[PDB]
């Protein structure tokens, strides 16, 4: 893959509307998840239990992963597909500790999709939306990679 100049910038800017908002956002894409595809709730043995978006908003623990994995991808996007080191701690975990796999971060990828959709209308159009997937496939890929270079099937 090789996304254009034009695309990474596209993602940039809307990645700049998720900062002004991390935990929002963060919230919002987790709870989106979990909704869509519950099976990825079994994945988080403090958050497992929560049963409603009302009471998933209102976990401070949720709220603060949401903060974390967003700050990740975020250090990663702004590397513009350089992002061999920063990935590396990732599918680390990912792999050996949390044994996530790919099919999953394909899950999230979609409630990121959406959530910037549900919170910026207007502002993520189909060029936006585009080049987002295009970015967040990168990932994913990469992360696929790495996965197997630790001999593990993602
Ligand atoms: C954009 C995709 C993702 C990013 C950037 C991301 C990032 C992170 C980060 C930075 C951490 C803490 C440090 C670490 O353990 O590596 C973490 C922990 C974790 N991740 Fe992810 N992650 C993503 C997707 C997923 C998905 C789809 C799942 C499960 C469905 C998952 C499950 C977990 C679990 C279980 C932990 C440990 C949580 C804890 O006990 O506090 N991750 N992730």
């Amino acid at each position: 893959m090789v996304l254009s100049e034009g695309e990474w910038q596209l993602v940039l800017h809307v990645w700049a509307k998720v900062e002004a908002d991390v935990a929002g956002h963060g919230q919002d894409i987790l709870i989106r998840l979990f909704k869509s595809h519950p099976e990825t709730l079994e994945c988080f043995d403090r958050f497992k239990h929560l049963k409603t978006e009302a009471e998933m908003k209102a976990s401070e623990d949720l709220k603060k992963h949401g903060v974390t994995v967003l700050t990740a991808l975020g250090a990663i996007l702004k590397k513009k597909g350089h992002h061999e080191a920063e990935l590396k701690p990732l599918a680390q975990s990912h792999a050996t500790k949390h044994k996530i796999p790919i099919k999953y971060l394909e899950f999230i990828s979609e409630a990121i999709i959406h959530v910037l959709h549900s919170r910026h209308p207007g502002d993520f159009g189909a060029d936006a939306q585009g080049a987002m997937n295009k970015a967040l496939e990168l990932f994913r890929k990469d992360i696929a990679a790495k996965y197997k270079e630790l001999g593990y099937q993602g």
